[PDB]
């Protein structure tokens, strides 16, 4: 689906971001109220968003399917870090032709 392709086009721009910092593109890929749920606690505000997921150290993020709902989308995958697989829900929304992520729940 042309939905998941664009899902995958855009978490290889996160995922380099945050291995690089560039702190820039991800003020653009990600909402500045992204929620990050741990352990089912939500954890609030982009800062903590990408200082958590910087920290973890995410060498892969692999899609597993996409359910898009009017401008919003839900998408299971797995994270790829300290030898492990994370399984991960996504959520995001459609802005200007981008997608932005405004919450990831590692289950």
């Amino acid at each position: 689906d042309e939905d998941r392709e664009w899902i995958e086009r855009f978490n290889r721009i996160l995922i380099e971001s945050l291995t690089t910092g560039d702190e820039h593109t991800l003020k653009e890929l990600i909402d500045p109220n992204a929620r990050l749920v741990i352990n089912g606690r939500d954890i609030h505000g982009r800062e903590e968003f990408v200082r958590l997921l910087s920290e973890m150290g995410v060498k892969h993020f692999h899609v597993h399917d996409v359910k898009v709902v009017g401008n919003k989308a839900v998408t299971r995958g797995i994270l790829y870090f300290n030898g492990r697989e994370y399984d991960v829900d996504v959520f995001t929304r459609k802005i200007d032709g981008r997608w932005l992520y405004e919450s990831l729940e590692v289950k």
